[PDB]
């Protein structure tokens, strides 16, 4: 089997994006964030504190015929933009762009932090990392993914996000018309139960390659790049008036720039983000300080190879037995 969803971006800046997914019997459509950074799907519900709800499409499962509490069980996660939420657990069938899963764990949320509630747009989050991150208690669930495996064509997915456009997740195949050149395939530690890889360098604009290992992971649930604060440095030391706020949070840059590129290294091959993809916008609405896209990782711990990277590839997930990273221009 296969399947293939389109991915929309939820606002102009691409913050993040969503994809529609069919739960239930009939159907209940809810738009959720795919993310490879984490491994719940979890849903604004009939359950959720009324209060915290605010414009997101709900799962009732009640409403489902093949919907079956998970007796007993229960999730919490937090997520590393200090975000959260929690609840309890049913199975159900679960469809993405026409492959199923049937007995899929749906996280029903009864309670969600103040930024799921004041984003409308997200109805839930499909995590899309290994299933040894899934935080049901006491039996851990499998991902969507991780369901799917046996039965799709070939175990992988596929991300490809677009810049100010749509994109396409795929489920068990690789669209060989949806990229340019060869794919490059990378080592992965799913250690930490992550996409977790090796990037072999960095240039900025139409610098020199630095060639340097960078460790961080693959994450389409993170919006923009984290990377160590020397690479940061010398990216935004090549705007003018560029500077790091304290205040704001991170890099800012005068809106009045031009943004260079920046390129990343996998293996031998090289991925160009483009300027234009490094440009968050006004930090307010009508300042004329923009938000950049690269940010320092200092303090989270972990590089995170975030949209901003991503969306200027088309990203292979091979979740064979030994797991990878492709990656190829497009």
């Amino acid at each position: 089997s296969t399947g293939s969803a389109t991915t929309t971006p939820i606002d102009s800046l691409d913050d993040a994006y969503i994809t529609p997914v069919q739960i239930g019997t009939p159907a209940q459509t809810l738009n959720l964030d795919f993310d490879t950074g984490s491994s719940d799907l979890w849903v604004f519900s009939s359950e959720t504190t009324a209060s915290e709800v605010d414009g997101q499409t709900i799962y009732t499962p009640s409403k489902s015929t093949t919907a079956k509490l998970l007796s007993g069980a229960t999730w919490s996660i937090s997520y590393g933009d200090g975000s959260s939420s929690s609840g309890d657990v049913y199975t159900d069938t679960v469809s993405v762009g026409g492959l199923t899963v049937t007995g899929q764990a749906v996280e029903s949320a009864k309670k969600v932090s103040s930024s799921f509630t004041e984003d409308s747009t997200i109805d839930g989050l499909l995590g899309l990392a290994f299933s040894t991150l899934n935080t049901v208690s006491p039996t851990q669930q499998k991902t969507f993914f991780d369901n799917a495996k046996a039965s799709l064509d070939s175990p992988v997915f596929t991300a490809d996000l677009g810049y100010h456009a749509p994109g396409t997740y795929n489920f068990g195949f690789i669209d060989t018309t949806a990229y340019t050149g060869s794919i490059t395939y990378t080592a992965v530690s799913t250690k930490q139960g992550f996409w977790e890889w090796t990037s072999t360098g960095y240039a900025v604009g139409s610098g020199t390659f630095k060639s340097t290992s960078i460790d961080g992971i693959a994450d389409t649930g993170t919006t923009l790049l984290y990377l160590p604060a020397t690479v940061v440095s010398a990216y935004w030391a090549q705007v003018s008036g560029a500077k790091s706020s304290s205040s704001v949070g991170g890099y800012v840059f005068p809106c009045s720039a031009t943004l260079p590129s920046f390129t990343f290294g996998v293996g031998s091959a090289r991925i160009v983000i483009p300027g234009d993809y490094i440009d968050f916008g006004p930090i307010s609405t009508g300042s004329s300080s923009c938000f950049g896209g690269i940010q320092s990782s200092a303090g989270i711990g972990i590089n995170i190879f975030g949209d901003v990277a991503l969306k200027a590839a088309f990203v292979v997930f091979n979740g064979a037995t030994t797991p990878t990273l492709g990656f190829a221009s497009k």
